[PDB]
């Protein structure tokens, strides 16, 4: 059965898939897209790099396959990140000049968002914003603009497009007792008590075995931030066993505001830990024991 389909009839919006134009082209990647995911993200092509390699010279080829792919094939779309240190060419990371740095970012986030407006359902705005004690990391926009950037990236942001939710995501979110776990909930209570338009806090998961259980106090905390929405993504999990899948589901399952989760990968051999097995498909597609887990525990 297809795992969206299920997630749906549970009352979850989507259960996704992050994906590009050079996986879609070959294989039966598009054929277990298409009848498993309701919902594609683009692994590279909506970075910054791919799509303003230099100033004001935007690259929009492999996003326009992706988003056109997802219209013709029943897809909702998540998009991004739009402000983070990866990905970031040199011709950002060396800008010095606050008011230099705030028009670009402006520029590029609404450059991009106004292209697909009204198509896109999330857009990953600021990304992996904080380090793991929970101060904010030093990365260029917090260095120059100072913690105000954040705020500029999501005001700016919802002018472009009102009807997109924007999310701010990181990593290593996954126990309730990590300092960074905390920290972001405080401060994104404040950010919205302030206006910041903050919609969705997404938890980037790269799980280790017997992880999964700790996502299941994890991830109410996250709600208690006040967000309308809080998604998962889970990376990696190679070394993982189906009950860290299922804790995972049953996490998303039992905290209202989940709306949905997104897997990195179709199958094994694609992934960048396909070594650890971390996926849903194996080297010759098939699903993996973990997915029939997930029907089972969606089922009836």
């Amino acid at each position: 059965q297809s795992i969206d389909q299920l997630i749906k009839a549970r009352g979850k919006v989507y259960f996704g898939v992050a994906t590009d134009q050079n996986r879609l082209t070959t294989g039966k990647n598009a054929a277990i897209i298409k009848a498993d995911f309701g919902m594609v993200w683009p692994e590279n092509s909506m970075q910054w790099d791919a799509t303003e390699p230099s100033q004001g010279n935007f690259n929009f080829a492999g996003a326009d396959y992706l988003v056109n792919w997802a219209q013709q094939n029943g897809k909702l779309i998540g998009a991004g990140c739009l402000v983070w240190h990866n990905f970031l060419p040199s011709w950002v990371s060396s800008i010095t000049d606050k008011n230099t740095l705030i028009n670009v970012m402006k520029n590029h986030i609404t450059t991009l968002m106004t292209r697909y407006k009204g198509k896109i359902r999330t857009w990953d705005v600021v990304g992996e914003a904080f380090n793991e004690d929970g101060s904010l990391r030093q990365n260029v926009f917090l260095n120059v603009i100072g913690e105000d950037y954040i705020p500029i990236a999501f005001q700016t942001a919802r002018a472009a497009d009102p009807n997109a939710k924007l999310y701010i995501m990181d990593y290593n979110l996954d126990s309730a007792s990590y300092p960074k776990t905390q920290a972001i909930v405080n401060r994104v209570k404040q950010w919205r008590a302030a206006g910041v338009p903050i919609d969705g806090i997404g938890s980037q998961m790269h799980l280790s075995a017997g992880q999964g259980a700790g996502v299941l106090q994890a991830l109410p905390l996250l709600a208690s931030a006040g967000t309308p929405e809080v998604s998962i993504l889970m990376l990696d999990v190679a070394g993982a066993s189906p009950t860290d899948y299922v804790n995972v589901v049953n996490a998303c399952l039992n905290v209202q505001s989940c709306v949905g989760i997104t897997v990195m990968g179709v199958a094994d051999p694609d992934s960048a830990f396909a070594s650890s097995t971390p996926l849903l498909f194996d080297g010759n597609f098939n699903p993996k024991p973990a997915y029939n887990a997930i029907v089972q525990d969606l089922q009836q």
